[PDB]
C-alpha cells in the first residue's frame, strides 16, 4: 500500500488505522462511521467536528516511551468498541506509534502476544512496522503486564 498507505484500512471491527491525511479525510470517517479518533504524533490535538479524540504527543523513537499510554489507549478504545462505534488509530505513517497502541490493544482483547497481534494488523495494514524500541516495550508488555490487563478489561467491562 506504499509507505503510508493506501487509506484508513480495517484491522478489526470498529478499529482503523491510517495516516494523518487519512484522518482528515471527510469521506473516509464518514463512509467508515468513525466516532473517535486516537492521534499518536507529535502534534496531536483536537481537529474536526464530530469526533471525539484522544491525543498523544509521542515520537517515532526507540527512546520513546509509548507503554505508559497503552492503559488510557486500550480504555479508549474498547470503550468506543462496545458501543459499537468506530475508532481510527492514526500517526504520521500509520506505520509505527498507532500500530504499536493498536497492537496493545490487540493482546488485551484476545490471548496474542505482539507478535500475533502485528500478524493481525498487518493482514489489514501491510505497511505496519514499528520501530524496534516499541518492539521491545510490546516484548515486555507480554512478559510481565499483558495477563494483568486482561484481567482489568474483564473487572472493568466483563
Ligand atoms: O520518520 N520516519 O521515518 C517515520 C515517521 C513516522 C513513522 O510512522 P508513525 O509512527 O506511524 O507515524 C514511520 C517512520
Amino acid at each position: 500500500g506504499g509507505p503510508m498507505g493506501n487509506g484508513m484500512n480495517k484491522i478489526l471491527p470498529g478499529l482503523y488505522i491510517g495516516n494523518f491525511k487519512d484522518a482528515r479525510d471527510a469521506a473516509q470517517l464518514s463512509a467508515n462511521a468513525v466516532t473517535h479518533i486516537l492521534s499518536v504524533h507529535d502534534s496531536a490535538r483536537p481537529m474536526l467536528e464530530g469526533v471525539k479524540y484522544l491525543c498523544i504527543p509521542a515520537a517515532d523513537s526507540p527512546s520513546q516511551n509509548l507503554t505508559r499510554h497503552f492503559k488510557e489507549s486500550i480504555k479508549f478504545i474498547h470503550e468506543c468498541r462496545l458501543r459499537g462505534e468506530s475508532c481510527l488509530v492514526h500517526s504520521l505513517a500509520g506505520v509505527s506509534r498507532s500500530v504499536t497502541l493498536v497492537i496493545a490493544y490487540i493482546m488485551t482483547v484476545t490471548d496474542f502476544g505482539w507478535e500475533d497481534a502485528l500478524h493481525t494488523v498487518r493482514a489489514g495494514r501491510s505497511c505496519a512496522n514499528p520501530n524496534v524500541g516499541f518492539q521491545r516495550q510490546l516484548q515486555e508488555f507480554e512478559k510481565h503486564e499483558v495477563h494483568q490487563y486482561r484481567q482489568w478489561l474483564k473487572e472493568e467491562y466483563g
